[PDB]
RNA sequence: AUUGAAAGUUCAAAGCUUAGAUACCCUGGAGGGAAACCAGACUUAACAC
């Protein structure tokens, strides 16, 4: 099929989370959480990918190439990333 | 009365074919919900003398 593996996961906030969208003019708060098209909080796949990729590059120093092969090259990308992240959808929020 | 006179560079003809604005890229870093502030002020009235 198109994807070799498809591994969904859940994202559980251990501490509080701030993933920002950066100070719009129509907002009221000046550092709001990333919303989505419907208005629910979300984590854009770009934020997810950058955070996870930096973490992995520092926590698996012997597998950078593997990581680089799957998540993309930082410098001079001769090819696309094999791996894809979807925008993290809000599953359940404490109220 | 001229090495002259006369004679349409004309006709037919698709700038088309194949081709992903894609690849890599964390709204992050820095920043004390603080600063000021008395739970206080005062007895008065009545009649008796």
């Amino acid at each position: 099929p198109y994807y070799a593996f498809a591994e969904p996961f859940f994202i559980h906030a251990i501490t509080h989370l701030h993933v920002g969208s950066g100070s719009s003019v129509e907002e009221e708060i000046a550092l709001p959480f990333q919303r989505d098209e419907l208005g629910y909080p979300t984590i854009y796949a770009s934020s997810l990918k950058g955070a996870i990729k930096s973490f992995l590059l520092k926590e698996f120093p012997d597998k950078r190439d593997v990581i680089y092969k799957v998540l993309g090259e930082d410098e001079n990308p001769e090819e696309a990333s094999l791996g894809t992240f979807l925008d993290a959808i809000l599953f359940a929020i404490p109220s």
